[PDB]
């Protein structure tokens, strides 16, 4: 049973790319602009 | 579910444009006169 078992861990785990990383929070897709507007 | 949110929170956001600043109360688009009328 010793070599069954690690043929079901292995059969039942391909193509799972692990990666560590998820996504991070922080966006910036334009830079903070400070600037004024007057008439 | 971690990975899920974040995709939200970034695809509910986008070409939202900071800028700190409104509008500026004071408008000067031309000067005081400060002058006289006689016959």
């Amino acid at each position: 049973a010793r070599e069954a078992i690690a043929q079901m861990k292995a059969a039942a785990l391909a193509g799972i790319n692990s990666r560590l990383f998820g996504l991070d929070g922080n966006i910036s897709t334009n830079s903070e602009n400070t600037e004024r507007h007057t008439a």
